[PDB]
């Protein structure tokens, strides 16, 4: 029946689905209602998700995880050479593509990244299956923001090779910001921060949502922190102890240091409820039992710098944004270790005790948000697009932001690029490209009769005015005469599609740099020329 949104997620991966006005997370064959993302294989079988992982430390070089690292990418790329590094598997290059490489019932095989990701769709189209009794074929499966369409459409594929039809691929924070709704609270815009810290990586992104539409404003963050590195503090905290205590270093045991591992990753958890966790653990290292406790002050000492460190990209992304932090609507807690207390502290604080989005299980909201928007996609007055003119170089200079309630009038001034030019081409071009090449063309007239003078002298005053009914009227007036022409540019037309929007919005942030290095190329940013950028022979 329905589809099933699916967090494909580094570590682990949830799906989920909308029925009966709820979302339902779907627990796996252990009762898991999240499965790691982990394949292994064997003498004699594939395992996945728990079964995988359960078994790492026994097999280890032949366990593979963290596919989605290298998914999209090329062998080559800086950061598969980086990521190898850690990595008890292998991965190699085939034509330039990483595959990884195993043993698997006594033969060398290797897959794709893909491949491997394909599997754990497998498996959770499979839980999803068990649980609804019936095939489960149209998915919505998510991916970071910063993904690109390599990424995106790798991930796609592995969805096809699954058996399931992605109905879309979206990206996570969007999923979050769906799954708290905040894009049915439609009003004036809203700028959504959404932090994300995981197992293992750290996303930040601030989002604008206007109308329906979801706008990336900017992402930062850090791909190597997570909940391990927090387990790891205490781990080595705790090996020192020993050594302090025992005159002993456990470190040259490897499953010693596993079980402790293990204690320090529960207590981690129950330092998020109390204010202090005690550790166990019998016959820990040379028949030495190792029973000890750890107050949460003493877990947020021994991470303060990666816990304080979480609010740099913060500032980042708030800088890339241009945005204040006072001017952030929404703030949205994802990923597990968002559970701390320090983490929601610090960053409570860092925001004026401003009120997080914490409620939906920071583990499930992303399969949540897909599980939503997937079960809409199988059914469940303002200005859409900026407006502006062409300013000297072909470059797009808006009069009027997309989704600018109306009616409205915007004003500016503008000059001559050149000596003695005679008039001006006012070019009215909707659309969120920096150069007019790349958006629409609604319409174009000349003001002429401009007395000579020095280029930059002449000041022409351009009005965008727009009534109730949407008709854009552009008019100019050359401010030293008085004298005006202007164009009217008739718009309802139903002519944009809700789809044409996000997909201009998408492509604009696909690409934001080319564009702003394009957009301040050009000194003066009041400029017309006399013609036609677009129409201007080049090589």
């Amino acid at each position: 029946g329905p589809a099933v949104g699916i967090d494909l997620g580094t570590t682990y991966s949830c799906v989920g689905v909308f029925q009966h006005g709820k979302v339902e997370i779907i627990a796996n064959d252990q009762g898991n209602r999240t499965t790691p993302s982990y394949v292994a294989f064997t003498d004699t079988e594939r395992l996945i998700g728990d079964a995988a992982k359960n078994q790492v430390a026994m097999n280890p070089t032949n366990t593979v995880f963290d596919a989605k690292r290298l998914i999209g990418r090329r062998f080559d790329d800086a950061v598969v050479q980086s990521d190898m590094k850690h990595w008890p598997f292998m991965v190699v290059n085939d034509a330039g593509r990483p595959k990884v490489q195993v043993e698997y019932k006594g033969e060398t095989k290797s897959f794709y990244p893909e491949e491997v990701s394909s599997m754990v769709l497998t498996k959770m189209k499979e839980i999803a299956e068990a649980y609804l009794g019936k095939t489960v074929t149209n998915a919505v499966v998510t991916v970071p923001a910063y993904f690109n369409d390599s990424q995106r459409q790798a991930t796609k594929d592995a969805g096809t090779i699954a058996g399931l039809n992605v109905l879309r691929i979206i990206n996570e924070p969007t999923a979050a910001a769906i799954a708290y709704g905040l894009d049915k609270k439609v009003g004036a815009e809203r700028n959504v921060l959404i932090f994300d810290l995981g197992g293992g990586t750290f996303d930040v992104s601030i989002l604008t949502i206007a109308a329906g539409i979801f706008e990336v404003k900017s992402t930062a963050g850090d791909t190597h922190l997570g909940g391990e590195d927090f387990d790891n503090r205490m781990v080595n905290h705790f090996i020192a102890e020993f050594k302090r205590k025992h005159k002993k270093d456990i470190s040259e045991n490897k499953r010693a240091v596993r079980r402790l591992r293990t204690a320090c990753e529960r207590a981690k958890r129950t330092l998020s409820s109390s204010t202090q966790a005690s550790i166990e653990i019998d016959s820990l290292y040379e028949g030495i039992d190792f029973y000890t406790s750890i107050t949460r002050a003493r877990f947020e000492e021994l991470n303060a710098d990666l816990f304080r460190g979480t609010l740099d990209p913060v500032e980042k992304a708030l800088r890339d944004a241009k945005l204040d932090k006072s001017q952030i609507h929404d703030i949205v807690l994802v990923g597990g270790s968002t559970r701390i207390p320090k983490i929601q502290k610090l960053l409570q604080d860092f925001f004026n005790g401003k009120e997080l989005n914490k409620s939906i299980n920071p583990d499930e909201a992303v399969a949540y948000g897909a599980a939503v928007q997937a079960a809409i996609l199988s059914g469940d007055d303002v200005t859409p697009l900026s407006l502006g003119i062409e300013t000297a170089g072909g470059v797009m200079t808006v009069l009027i932001k997309r989704n600018t309630t109306i009616p409205t009038k915007q004003t500016q001034t503008f000059t001559t690029y050149s000596d003695n030019q005679p008039g001006v081409l006012i070019q009215v071009y909707e659309g969120e490209r920096a150069m007019t090449k790349d958006n629409n063309l609604l319409g174009k007239f000349e003001l002429t009769g401009i007395p000579p003078a020095p280029r930059g002298v002449p000041q022409i005053e351009v009005t965008f005015d727009i009534d109730a009914n949407g008709i854009l009227n552009v008019s100019a007036v050359d401010k030293s005469t008085g004298k005006e022409n202007k164009i009217t540019i008739t718009n309802d037309k139903g002519r944009l599609s809700k789809e044409d929007i996000e997909r201009m919005v998408q492509e604009a942030e696909k690409y934001k740099a080319e564009d702003e290095k394009q957009r301040d190329k050009v000194s003066s940013k009041n400029s017309l020329e006399s013609y036609a950028f677009n129409m201007k022979a080049t090589v």
